[PDB]
């Protein structure tokens, strides 16, 4: 019997995870941030699933919150006595919009085109300002939320979790992440180097880079300090927990940790626009979860080679 733990499950991509492994006979604790969210998501969910209430179990979680990281170990600990995968899978954008909200998806569309190109050799970012009447604001405290959410939450709960997973006989964790995390976004030279070498990774250098980012957006000095000029949280909070997945792979080397892009998919993180369904999406981060034994460790994978590895 395994056991599996996702976070960020009442909704979009993460309720698709949790149907996904509880098709594969998982049993999966869909956890949530908001009691009441969670509790009529697995409702629902399990009358989709239309199989037994033992199959699909909820817990409360907040990734930013200490005490409920905590008291999720425990109540794993007592219920089941161990883990078998962790999906990271809560996430937020740390943008407010103003006027029309598809703005958000003109900068994705571009961001995805620069991407792209500078994969392909070239060497900056365009500019863009964006055509419809919206605007994407970007300010200290949602790029704090941002960080905690998408990089200390997953550093955290995955530390919390590793006694428990250690009990597994292929401990699994899965980081929803993004390409946007690619260094070659990252605008800053110094956090490029940081991230970028392998060898020297640690948690406190990586702690280093998302706390100097706070610190600027902070005092107001992202242009000044090369920072990305737009998604600038997202892309510092997915680039540092790519970084993590690295450290926490080389630490944990019977693990297999790896990080993926689920693709461009429709929710509310994206104003429900992108090309593929919130089930298409959640195959890449449950191919990972359930990758063989021996599969690789420690690294990236965008959709089309997530779904190629086996
Ligand atoms: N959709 C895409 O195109 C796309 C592409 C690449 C990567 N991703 C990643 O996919 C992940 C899932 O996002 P989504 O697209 O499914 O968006 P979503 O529909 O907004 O779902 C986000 C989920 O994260 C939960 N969440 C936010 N803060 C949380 C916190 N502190 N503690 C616990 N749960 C928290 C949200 O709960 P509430 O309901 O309480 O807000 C929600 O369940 C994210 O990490 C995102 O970065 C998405
Ligand atoms: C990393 C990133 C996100 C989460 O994956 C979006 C899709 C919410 C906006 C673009 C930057």
């Amino acid at each position: 019997q395994r056991y599996a733990l996702v976070t960020g499950a009442n909704k979009g991509i993460g309720f698709e995870i949790c149907r996904q492994l509880a098709e594969k006979g998982i049993i999966v604790i869909l956890t949530s941030r908001n009691e009441k969210r969670g509790l009529e998501a697995r409702q629902k969910l399990l009358k989709e699933l239309n199989v037994s209430e033992n199959r699909l179990v909820f817990h409360q979680l907040d990734v930013t919150d200490l005490a409920s990281v905590a008291a999720v170990a425990v109540f794993i600990k007592s219920k089941f006595g161990k883990l078998d995968i962790l999906v990271n899978n809560a996430g937020v954008s740390g943008v407010e919009m103003v006027g029309d909200v598809s703005v958000f998806n003109e900068y994705i569309e571009a961001d995805f085109k620069a991407l792209q190109a500078l994969e392909a050799g070239a060497k900056e970012e365009p500019p863009f300002k964006p055509k419809a009447n919206g605007e994407m604001i970007e300010k200290f405290e949602g790029a704090k939320d941002c960080v905690v959410t998408n990089y200390y939450g997953p550093k955290r709960l995955t530390q919390a979790l590793i006694p428990l997973l250690q009990l597994s006989p292929s401990p699994r964790i899965v980081n929803v992440s993004s390409s946007f995390g690619s260094l070659l976004l990252l605008w800053n030279e110094w956090a490029k180097g940081v991230l970028g070498d392998e060898d020297r990774l640690t948690e406190e250098r990586v702690d280093e880079v998302v706390e100097v980012f706070l610190k600027d957006i902070k005092e107001g000095k992202l242009e000044e300090s090369q920072w990305p000029p737009h998604f600038a949280a997202e892309r510092v909070s997915k680039a540092a927990l790519n970084a993590y997945t690295k450290i926490a792979a080389k630490k944990y080397p019977s693990f297999r940790i790896n990080a993926i892009c689920p693709g461009y998919a429709k929710t509310d993180i994206t104003f429900h626009a992108g090309p593929l369904s919130v089930a298409e999406a959640a195959q890449v981060p449950v191919k990972l979860a359930l990758l063989p034994d021996g599969g690789p460790s420690g690294c990236f994978f965008p959709r089309d080679k997530a779904l190629a590895l086996y």
